[PDB]
């Protein structure tokens, strides 16, 4: 039984687990703590890129953005390497999604602009997609650090699944912008041990991970069966019982995803 299996994993990892898979033609919604709030952590970077894509002509991707030492304040595997030359918006989108680049994300927030260094406009983008639940209040590094229970910088597996569904499978973005987003998630480098690990190799998996303090580990994905039937999978977790320095546990998500893949196969 699926809920039994998820509860078993929670006990195994001393964790809180949230899971949502939207209903399709022949499958019921899968939901476990799906309406509980979990920190976004880096999962926000996927809808962030969508916000920036949406807001601008496609060739805004070619705009060069410069930044300096005091802009590197978080894990930034790509931006740290290009600080001396700058990065285009396209390069920032790429790094934000594929390397979960924190500086790239901050610069993209600033590009989106408005109050809160773009956090207000980011939240507004989500509201435009009918998400009245999620909220972004801080950028990197602060957004991963809110205490367990605090609503700042949170989404829910349910809310984020419906947002991702519109972005990737629905018509939130024009086809060209949709393809850019989809392809970046498809080429993600951070996700091998999460949802990807739970689905057989003949299923296509695209994703954006999140990791944070208090043992936070998330992953949002779109997967396609070997016959091209897509499902959206959101998995979020925290281990508040270990305190701020609790280790995120990817294996939770891999196991949760295996359970899910078992039902969808
Ligand atoms: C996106 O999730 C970036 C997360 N940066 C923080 C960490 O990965 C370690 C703990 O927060």
């Amino acid at each position: 039984d699926l809920a039994d299996r998820f509860a078993e994993l929670e006990r195994r990892y001393d964790a809180r687990l949230g899971v949502y898979v939207p209903a399709t033609g022949t499958t019921a919604a899968i939901e476990y703590r799906a309406d509980e709030r979990f920190a976004f952590c880096s999962t926000f970077k996927a809808p962030l890129v969508a916000a920036v894509l949406h807001q601008n002509p496609l060739t805004h991707l070619d705009k060069l953005i410069t930044y300096t030492s005091d802009d590197i304040r978080s894990i930034s595997p790509v931006a740290q390497q290009h600080v001396q030359t700058g990065m285009t918006i396209g390069q920032l989108c790429d790094a934000a999604i594929r390397y979960s680049d924190g500086t790239a994300a901050n610069l993209l927030l600033a590009d989106l602009g408005g109050p809160g260094g773009g956090t207000a406009a980011f939240t507004g983008y989500l509201r435009s997609l009918g998400d009245t639940v999620s909220r972004l209040d801080a950028e990197e590094p602060e957004l991963n650090r809110d205490p367990p229970g605090d609503e700042r910088d949170t989404t829910t597996p349910h809310a984020i699944a419906l947002v991702l569904q519109q972005l990737v499978l629905g018509n939130a973005l024009p086809p060209d912008k949709r393809a850019l987003l989809t392809d970046w998630m498809a080429r993600n480098t951070t996700g091998a041990k999460r949802i990807r690990a739970g689905f057989p190799a003949d299923w296509k998996v695209i994703d954006k991970t999140g990791t944070g303090d208090y043992g936070r580990a998330n992953d949002i994905a779109v997967v396609w069966s070997p016959t091209g039937v897509p499902y959206v999978v959101a998995v979020m977790s925290d281990r508040a019982g270990g305190g701020y320095d609790a280790e995120p546990r990817e294996a939770l998500l891999a196991e949760a995803a295996t359970c899910v893949a078992g039902v969808l196969a």
